[PDB]
């Protein structure tokens, strides 16, 4: 088995109480590595996360925003006073969550969860895109259904866009001619009962192309809602086929700010990039902080 | 197949009309047996409990206080003219409810529900502690979320403090290194459909240590909001594991002042202590009075 | 140790398919003995009773009406083309159920359940009255709450009217000065676990005055929703006190048309009169037909 | 604990494109072992299943038929050109579903869900019978209510026909003297929260008589609508009494044609037979194909 190794025993991004939109939490962050820079797009919450109510209650409302941070070494990030993305329509009344960014041809696609807070199924995969990672346009509901953990493949298979999504509790794949209509939905990977990944699974960041397949980092949730990261390999030509899947996780809550926090016992990645023959996996921790762990790509064997 | 036996067919503590803070109800009492004396910390209400309005309304406002009473024989108590704990404004503006007190090493921890009355979900588990059952301090919100039916285990498990709580409608467990931050949340016990405990369950008093495990008295609520008491046995080394659970209740409303009162059909315990090879279980009755019922320790078997 | 004896092995009243309002069911009938005639006011349903849906569904809507029938011998009844009372639309959209008629000071009070059908709790005790059993008037919601199984006592107690009602699952008593406002609500009788009357109880017909107390026939419901009739005796001067209660039912489904029907396994009385020192107990059978059973006044011994 | 073992990693029956009535799905099959042959009566659909519309839409109409197939070995089946049961119009306009066939005293009773498609509650338990498995007659609505998952016991109990049915979400039992009118309704088994069988349960095929009880294979539905097979044992003399119930499933969606199909994540049995000390469990897979799994009888242990 292989596993990620943290670069810091402390977060690389933490909430800023002076900033309302990231007052309580910064986590679950998309990343792409473009101009020799790490472009990090992080979920941020103005509030703690009451989840145990029958419906989302306005008195316990939290608002998710996406922030931007940039770094050259992967560790130290420059941050900004304001978020780059917020919810603007009622379906995103409780904000925009867990972004995954994929570059296809020469455009960047950010897939996030729009949460409206009207009930606990009131969340949708949404998409905006940009030429430049700065000006997001063309907001759309990707699937009109309670769904999340969505990512696009960085290229087309047989001329089709590929979407990973997550009809509970499985990782699903779907295909599109036009990034509008999705078809040939199917389950590509399922939880394993009586294990750390028993309750549900979902893609982590967008799959990373390798020579032996597409690297599929994913999160698994156990019966007590611990989020841990696992890893699987998709067939290179047919990313609907899992060709390998590591039995044990590659990241689990270990440090205090991963075990303890707003949502205890969570590590969760929305983004990972290949940089200098290493995979940089940025992860939310306890839905409160962002850490980063790496693995030399040479060590990724199944 | 065992039951509690009421020590009296009359309440042992009743409201005092002359005391505003306990004019209408005394009930749901934490219990500690120290210095050959029963220490009762009882919920007290200045008012009946109108609960069927959309929001808590000032004209139906009730305020819970924690009063204190002490007894050598368990039946006759010395009472006090003012309560020993009242709610801070505004988070506990409608008062402090259902204390459970746990002695860990040489400190006493009182967990109770702070109710702010700003919404019907405006309640949370709070904690105060004392080394003497007299000077309570160090107030903190245990879980910042709508939650109640909370109690500490009387000792640490693998070096962690153990919290029992109640995200609706199950009995949960959680662990802490510092009595501030809780993690490893786990459901340990659930309602049982089509039984007296179908709607919801919650811990009673803190679990009593035995050689065969932890005695976990609890309350079950049926479809008609009748509150009864039941018993389970937790594993001694992992109290998250229920190793036995009696099907039948050990106490149910039977006497007129358990069936009739401010909230009909309630027996509810927030404390039970081992004295002279007997379990003394103090219980609110109809959210109006306090009774006491016992079981010979030898009769506790599953 | 005592039981009712069916007068007839035949329903004394059955639905009439050609009459929409009583096409499927005649049952749960109020009865008054006046002018040496049995005056039966029976619940009639246009439809079968689909009760297993999560909510009442318009497609399975049933409409209860109240018909009149009159007999001189209490066995053979004359009937009429049209109901005497109908649910006013929409507040009683699914009709008017289970009438209980009490005579007080030459006025007849009919208490019935108005059912709006908007959810399964959309029911309440309504009351009309008359001084001739023909011209019903004065409709009012007796208690603004989900409630049923209501009857008035046939005289005042210490100057106050007496209402029996049924906040689930118990028989309740309440008092009024004006037949509009009720106070001093109190449970007087409860189901008994692990018996034929375990799930709930409710009053049957209005209590019958005796020299030794108030005869309180009631229905009890077991864990499988079988309806049987029990009997208790209320203190003559304080009918809040049950002074006797028979362990075993006095009537239970035995005949095919009591065991089988629109609601299987039901006998249910809303009406019982004393005629020549016999109690004539009229009963719905399987919510489909009406039977009559009797017991000599002298054999009512507890 | 024990598990079924699939006889093939491929379906034993699959849709047949040139037969419209079974063009898209063959699944949920009744089975009878007579004349040393497996007689399979399988549900068949002319269409994919759109189930998430607000009402059953003509534009997505599917029609279920019952096809017949026969096999010597239980694996290789001869099939036929026409279905053997189709729905009456209009109450069964969307066809006849999920047959369970019980032999009682030289008569064969097929219980199925008749679905009329007029709304999503427009289904009911229907029954036909034959003495030859070929000439089905005596159509009747078994319970005139939204209900399904029905099967008859292969014997009477104290002279009574025994019906298993499923008022949501439990397995119910009921009894009849005439195969027309049903009474003594009783819940016998219920879903279990926070398990694979939390949402609802329903009988699989008719229970199989054993020396130690009736084998009740059933299906359990989790919170994500995954269908799995479980197994319980009913008391031999009193099959309303569950005397054992395995915690783990005996069969779960595992193969791709069980996980992906017209309805994902479904294994479902309507029939199982004992041949030569093995139970053959026929199961629909993803509401699309039919597989068959077995368990040696010796290994069936509670
Ligand atoms: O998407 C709504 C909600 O779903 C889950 O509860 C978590 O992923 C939350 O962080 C999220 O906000
Ligand atoms: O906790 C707030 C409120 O919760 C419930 O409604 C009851 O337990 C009340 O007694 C309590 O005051
Ligand atoms: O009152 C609503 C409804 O309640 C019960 O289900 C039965 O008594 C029905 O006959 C009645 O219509
Ligand atoms: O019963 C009607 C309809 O409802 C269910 O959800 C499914 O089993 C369908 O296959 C069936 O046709
Ligand atoms: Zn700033
Ligand atoms: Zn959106
Ligand atoms: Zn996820
Ligand atoms: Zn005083
Ligand atoms: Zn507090
Ligand atoms: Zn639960
Ligand atoms: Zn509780
Ligand atoms: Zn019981
Ligand atoms: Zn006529
Ligand atoms: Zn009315
Ligand atoms: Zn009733
Ligand atoms: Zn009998
Ligand atoms: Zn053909
Ligand atoms: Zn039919
Ligand atoms: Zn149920
Ligand atoms: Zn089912
Ligand atoms: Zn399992």
């Amino acid at each position: 088995m292989f596993r990620l190794t943290r670069l810091s025993n402390k977060p690389i991004l933490s909430p800023i109480k002076e900033h309302e939109w990231e007052k309580e939490a910064v986590f679950n962050a998309a990343v792409i590595y473009e101009g020799n820079k790490f472009h990090l797009f992080y979920r941020a919450s103005n509030n703690k996360f009451v989840l145990n109510t029958e419906k989302p209650e306005e008195k316990y409302k939290f608002v998710s925003s996406i922030g931007y941070a940039v770094s050259e070494d992967g560790i130290n990030f420059e941050r900004f006073d304001k978020p780059v993305l917020v919810g603007e329509i009622p379906q995103e009344a409780w904000g925009v969550e867990d972004p995954r960014i994929t570059k296809i041809d020469n455009k960047y696609y950010m897939l996030y969860t729009g949460f409206g807070g009207r009930d606990w199924l009131d969340f949708r995969i949404c998409m905006v895109w940009s030429d430049d990672l700065k000006n997001w346009k063309g907001h759309r509901i990707v699937l009109d259904e309670p769904n999340k953990d969505a990512a696009l493949l960085s290229e087309k298979i047989n001329g089709k866009y590929v979407l990973f999504h997550r009809r509970m509790p499985d990782i699903w794949i779907a295909y599109s001619d036009d990034l509008v209509n999705w078809y040939n939905h199917k389950i590509i990977m399922s939880p394993k009962s009586h294990t750390w990944e028993s309750k549900k699974i979902g893609i982590a960041g967008p799959p990373i192309k390798r020579e032996d397949g597409w690297l599929l980092i994913y999160h698994g949730v156990d019966n007590n809602n611990v989020y841990r990261l696992g890893v699987a390999l998709l067939d290179l030509k047919d990313p609907s086929k899992v060709i390998a899947r590591q039995k044990e996780p590659i990241l689990e809550p270990e440090l205090d700010w991963e075990i303890n926090g707003l949502v205890p016992n969570v590590v969760f990645s929305c983004g990972a990039v290949e940089v200098n023959d290493m995979y940089y996996v940025y992860y939310g921790a306890a839905d409160t902080h962002i850490g980063v762990a790496v693995i030399e790509k040479e060590k990724v064997k199944f």
